[PDB]
């Protein structure tokens, strides 16, 4: 069931979008060498809850134990903040945040580099981000959701990299994961012509090598099959009459918040 958000809904989202972005803006300083994914997890929850007056949708979601996800290096997804995993150097972590305020979610994620980059590190990240912005621009009404995934795909492989098919982006709003499914790859299955008011996520997961993954014992931690690196960046967006509106834009984003295709 694809939901077309009301204007008000939209105002709500803008809010969740921002709070969510804020948590990532807030944590920036704390992300340094010698940190516990666990602690990081504490600081966020306090913030989301204390200061923010909001809740985290990750918590208990399908039994998820933590408040947010934190995926180090070759961990792909759902990495679980342990009070004992500490931050190296050349560590490239993703923190995926997802927050609920007034019924609506704001879902976003980004990569952080630790205590002096790797090269391969910085490359991937950089590329992952571009592949995301890249889709960001395509977003406009009347476009098939399908040329978007292909696009990311093209870009990414072209760097000798691989796109992950197991996971994908999703509609979002009052429901954490709504319709549709947003695939970061080409597929005949795909066939959605976008409309204003539809809201959803772009969350490309990019491995430096091969598109194959493994799931751990703990039932969450997803790592590369290869043990290659993997990056992801994500944003929550709304389709406008002429392009899109990023509801999770942060200060460090090098893309406008409003993307218009008119004139
Ligand atoms: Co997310
Ligand atoms: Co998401």
């Amino acid at each position: 069931a694809i939901s077309i958000k009301t204007p008000e809904d939209i105002e709500k989202m803008r809010v969740a979008g921002r709070l969510a972005a804020e948590v990532l803006e807030m944590i920036e300083p704390y992300v340094k060498p010698g940190v516990s994914t666990g602690e990081l997890d504490r600081i966020c929850n306090d913030y989301i809850v204390n200061e923010q007056h909001a809740v985290s949708a990750c918590l208990g979601y399908h039994g998820y134990p933590k408040s947010v996800c934190i995926s180090i290096n070759e961990v792909v997804c759902h990495g679980i903040p342990d009070d004992a995993k500490l931050l190296k150097d050349g560590d490239i972590v993703n923190i995926d945040v997802t927050v609920i305020k007034d019924g609506f979610h704001g879902d976003t994620s980004k990569m952080f580099i630790v205590g002096k980059p790797t090269i391969m590190g910085e490359r991937l990240c950089r590329i992952t981000q571009e592949s995301l912005y890249l889709a960001l621009r395509m977003v406009k009404p009347g476009i098939n959701l399908r040329e978007i995934g292909a696009a990311i795909q093209k870009f990414v492989e072209a760097e000798g990299f691989s796109v992950v098919r197991e996971y994908c982006g999703h509609g979002i709003g009052r429901g954490f994961h709504e319709e549709p499914q947003v695939l970061h790859y080409d597929s005949r299955e795909t066939n959605v012509v976008l409309k204003p008011g539809m809201t959803f996520t772009i969350e490309p997961m990019v491995n430096a090598g091969k598109k194959e993954i493994r799931t751990m014992k703990d039932g969450w931690t997803v790592k590369t099959k290869d043990r290659s690196l993997s990056a992801q960046y994500e944003h929550t967006i709304v389709v406008t009459d002429n392009g899109c509106e990023i509801l999770t834009l942060r200060k460090d984003d090098t893309i406008p918040a409003i993307i218009s295709h008119d004139e």
